[PDB]
């Protein structure tokens, strides 16, 4: 190849690349190791990954990493060639391989050549499928050619092409790690203006890029393409004026860093199918009271997220998660989110009903991918709110395959938490009893965080924080309204401050800051919600 | 102009249109700048949105917003010709592109020329998919061939052709902004007369346009078509008097503002997709009872839509909807129906049984389409009547797919309403208890409107309003019967006045205006629906 | 393999392989025998059991011992197709069989291709059943179109497909026996370097082997593959030393025992309907306290299970089970788990409440499924926790079907016990009296092991063992708290030591070897759990 692509080009994948090195690259260099000792290396290998990683470019750099003769044919063009001018291609490349060994047979998107499992029937489809299949069979298990390929998905070929001994060693390459992304974007920075070497800009760009959880290799490259374009807008008022182009601009293109950030705004980062909320901004300060809980929540979360290691030095075994239980949505969701904000750790909130209506086709594989995605996005806190909803008592009869498929997959996936994994499960539920106790058994949830309903003192604190948006009148006395009744939860008090506005807008035709009277009327509008019957329910349920 | 369209002739899409200009037109003019500093051009753009509604016209005006060869071919005829000669058809045009490049290759319906990845297969289909794939590869750095195209839907394409470096640039062009819409409709006004110079009429057309719920380019133009028709009605019993076209009126015809006003509805130009069941006709004044509720319910729907701004001076909150719950028999639907007539925003109604039977072949996709369509058609009020019927308890176990399919989709879709969105949920149920408590969790119904049964004082107003139609004798004492019993519901007092008539018609076959006696007998024919025991059920149920 | 896996290559299936051998293989060798004497063997054969284990390998070796043309079709792809094209697939293969006959037609998951006996809810379902039926009917003997089929569910297939002729012969195989694994792993060992031909390695391979009692021939083989891979890592920094293979290591690499061990973590060969239970690892010696119970329980379980032989010479039939009973969770499960640790046998735990509530419209089928799941997965020891929960007294007036459904099914299924399996029924309960005494009658629980809660003296032992991992200041003595108090249960004292850690880690942000005070604060956080009231109850109830 004319422009040989060293590791450093697709670099930042080094973790994953070390797999590749040790897996496919070694036999491709000298098979003698595996040939002499242990199982024969598979000569068909697929690099599987979430669609795109600059698909081709990944394996194109593995080709030249081994330095093996970069024989390329690609799926679109494999079936482009005429009937029986397709057939001679394959054989020609393979023969050219056998001569030039090490030779990396690089065929990509082999899903495109052989798609449907058996719903393919095509003339050429069986011809070329067979040819490659047979070209795989014909081999010398010392003839230094391997066949690398890519696909977007494991199921995306004929089972014949998966058949053991014919494409079967498997390598997953996902979304690049935050620092790794820098390397990639750095390589693309070589073309780009930044104006100077600016290790500082590089560091800025580093955290700039971390401002998004990710973009894939291709997508990263689009971010940079955007910057250029976007920055060319900045220079659109200056340049246009000079109808014949000036070469004075040759260093009057120096992208302004804010351009990158502004391109970052609107570029639809990544292309992930499922929602991936990052870390919310809700500070501990924004929580409605519960200073005590904060001290405890910090030590509960922080020990697992921040420092597993030192506990193994003692010899104690940390927990495997926790559940929140108490009066429904006291800003439950806010408590969880809060702890996650202050922790750098990504938060994932995938709503309990969402997953229960979401399946990969009435099939639990979506949940198994949820945990997978969580593992991948780690350090992170997966949050399942209404965990009851995703796993009620297995005695529920609405469930049929719900329990078999998903609840048990959930079970094993919750068990899937490991000390090495950075995931932490913050479950939250309104009524525990509804939930399947297997999730409350050892090896899963361990503690149930009771939330006392809003105290008089805490009403004040939820109130100051909430009314931060609203303008208050000199007339207001905030501690008064708190003291008027503790009879509310946080969620209604949200609406309380709101409802004050609703009343108020009627009162003052054009709005003027909420007043004691505006609060009073609204106080008597909302019904109390802190049932002394339910507090006792949880009080007694605190035994369990 | 009409022949020889250019953006300035008709656009009004300017934010979006500005994308097109700045994207493909900019490099195409002076590439020397961008070639040297920054990005190389893209090679394909797909225009996603409401179909051929401006899609074509955009590129049709890139025939004068350019002058680069507007090589026009369209998908249906591209793939037809004498099997296996079809592929060379495409290619011939591509070659003819390179010669005449700068050339704007204009192909539309890149679904007909873009099947699904593997889901769709077909000889010609896979043939042409590959060809186009290779035609994308055929693009050179030197190249100056640009490809614009349109398709029915985003997902209708082959993701391979989506994959960057193959139709890398993608532009979705949405429903036009309120302020933008004015431009569109104004420009389309050019041929027809209005009033005088009337910046005021232009401004009327502006606010007219915010009075229009949002109309796509076509729909806006349909207003213009209507006006023609409507104003021609005015001239209808004048013009067809003789065989030649009159000159006494030929531009001494006048298209008055009122034509527009009658067009504004009453020909429902929000034909923005999907079937929307026909309107009633009643306005809140014409409905009686629950004046208080009316004042708030009105304020819930009207306030954001009619005046977002004054509520923002206080500070807005979401107000995603409300549920109506109480004793049935005020005609739940009638309260709802009232608001929907009067509301400026479009109303969306998907009646419970319809959606609940939309499991054709097991396709929950329909509920998922409701919200999707709602989002697109926003600002709007979606209406769910007997929401229980579409979403009972998720503890139901008579389900096949029933909970999984629809109910859980409902969940995720209700969460799917965003604060920025103008979609609002007007729920109705007779019995809350039947619906899953998760829906009675906040943010999946912001406030819960208890309907207390009609007060005596309100009975007077509902009753008077209802008997307004009836011929009424002076023998009546309407406030008397109102004051006699609150035991009726609204449905009953309707029937009270009805049954009175029945008594009366029997009594005097010859017409007589209804009398007190006609009310008395009927008073004892109908009976109180209301049972304070049942009121107590709902009264207690107001704490979920 | 190269020369396909010969009959003699596979083994440990000797009971079964000898069946096949003696059945289809004999005529295929010399037909002359059967040609002279009576009818020739049939075509259909069913392999019942957990799959892929040897399913394939059986028929993969038929070829080497009969010259049959191994030809396959597999369940997923048979049923993929479109209507009326599913049928022709099979038939096409049958004709292709006849050409190449003798042909060992090998079909797997034949449940999937004939999923329902009469309860078919599909076209294709009825299609393929008929085809296969007809594929049996056309019959050619001379062309030995021998068709072996396999399934994971014995009775899934239509009785028609099991008919005399039409798969008359059925031969069941399952997860290998302990000794059988050795054979299997031994044959697979010939291709790799153990570290010496050494009888010791064979013996090592034996105790290595007991960790599965023989789970899946394929899985076993993957385990060895893991070792290889792992060992190639060990020599990876050494193969890094030289690209041309050294003569020092030209495969004078040794696959060290630690490799085997390191594969042992993370390969999970427990795959037989992986529900099972997680592996216990606390031998009875590692079990704290209750030295007395251990001594008696050990001789009770171990004598029949570990030494079947000495029991058979007597001729006394093994126990039908036993009960463990004591105060709520002393780590009841740990006693059970213990029994399972020392035994090779798989452990099964299905909790009493969990099974009992599956009353999804009322469906006892779950209790009935327990035993079913157990019976198949045997050798295993079932533990049922809270026998009270699955069986109360039947004398209460709140019983209807409660007793009939579960308790008697439980009853009949417990009697259903097979002593020709490694099942041992270990019941556990809070209060014995609560259960119906019939389960305490013979044919079920034979003896009743009262588990008196731990003593102070046992507290001494539990405390040291548990904190064995944890570090400890030499100035602080454990025996101080042990001799001090004991109300605390053992399961709680577990958490005591845990919580001690939590407190201590809280104290110093740097590691410590805990203080007495660090134990104290948590000591009083936990409450006592030996109510002298319940102990006297059980003590007196020992006279029941």
């Amino acid at each position: 190849e004319v422009s040989r692509i060293s590791y450093e080009d697709i670099g930042g994948l080094s973790e994953q690349l070390g797999k590749i090195r040790e897996m496919i690259e070694l036999p491709l260099k000298h098979p003698e190791l595996f040939e002499r000792l242990g199982i024969t290396p598979p000569k068909g290998v697929i690099l599987y990954g979430p669609p795109g990683t600059g698909k081709t470019l990944i394996a194109r750099a593995v080709a030249n990493e081994s330095g093996a003769n970069f024989l390329s044919i690609n799926g679109p063009e494999i079936m482009s060639k005429y009937y029986g001018q397709s057939e001679q291609k394959l054989r020609e490349i393979f023969s050219k391989a056998e001569e030039t060994a090490p030779s990396i047979i690089f065929i990509d998107e082999i899903d495109s050549i052989a798609p449907k499992r058996e719903e393919v029937q095509g003339e050429v489809e069986r011809r070329v499928v067979a040819q490659l299949l047979t070209l795989m069979d014909g081999m010398k298990e010392r003839g230094h050619v391997i066949v690398i390929g890519a696909t977007n998905r494991i199921d995306a070929i004929d089972p014949a092409l998966r058949r053991p001994g014919r494409f079967d060693r498997e390598i997953e390459i996902g979304v690049p790690d935050r620092n790794g992304r820098k390397e990639i974007l750095m390589i693309h920075t070589r073309n780009m203006p930044l104006g100077m070497s600016e290790e500082e800009k590089n560091k800025f760009l580093e955290e700039m890029a971390d401002y998004t959880y990710g973009f894939v290799g291709a997508d990263l490259a689009a971010l940079v393409r955007e910057s250029a374009m976007n920055a060319l807008r900045r220079y659109l008022p200056e340049i246009d004026l000079d109808k014949p182009i000036p070469t004075e601009i040759l260093e009057k293109m120096v992208v302004t860093e804010d351009d990158f950030k502004n391109a970052l705004k609107s570029i639809e980062p990544s292309s992930l199918r499922e929602v991936m909320v990052e870390v919310p901004n809700v500070h501990w300060d924004d929580i409605g009271g519960l200073e005590d809980v904060k001290r405890e929540i910090k030590e509960t979360v922080e020990l697992p997220l921040l420092k597993p290691d030192v506990f193994k030095r003692l010899g104690i075994r940390p927990s495997k998660g926790f559940l929140l239980y108490g009066p429904p949505g006291v800003g439950k969701t806010l408590l969880a989110k809060a702890v996650a904000t202050e922790s750098n750790a990504n938060f994932i909130s995938i709503k309990g009903p969402e997953v229960l209506s979401k399946w990969v086709g009435e099939s639990e594989k979506a949940i198994r991918e949820i945990f997978k995605k969580a593992k991948q996005v780690a350090p992170a806190i997966v949050f399942l709110d209404e965990i009851d909803s995703i796993a009620p008592r297995r005695g529920t009869t609405s469930d049929s395959g719900v329990t078999e498929r998903i609840v048990n997959q959930l079970l094993t996936s919750l068990d899937g938490i490991e000390v090495m994994n950075g995931v932490v499960v913050i479950g939250a539920t309104n009524r525990p009893d509804i939930m399947d106790p297997a999730l409350l058994r050892a090896g899963r949830f361990d503690k149930l965080i009771y939330i006392p309903p809003p105290d008089k003192e805490a009403r004040l604190s939820i109130l100051k924080v909430h009314t931060k948006n609203m303008p208050l009148a000199p007339d207001v006395d905030l501690n008064d309204i708190a003291q008027r009744t503790e009879g509310y939860v946080g969620a209604d008090l949200e609406n309380l401050c709101r409802e004050a506005g609703m009343n108020a807008y009627r009162e003052n035709p054009d709005a003027t800051s909420v007043s004691q009277k505006n609060f009073l009327d609204a106080l008597k509008t909302i019904r109390p919600s802190v049932d002394e019957e339910v507090i006792k329910f949880y009080r007694t349920l605190s035994e369990t």
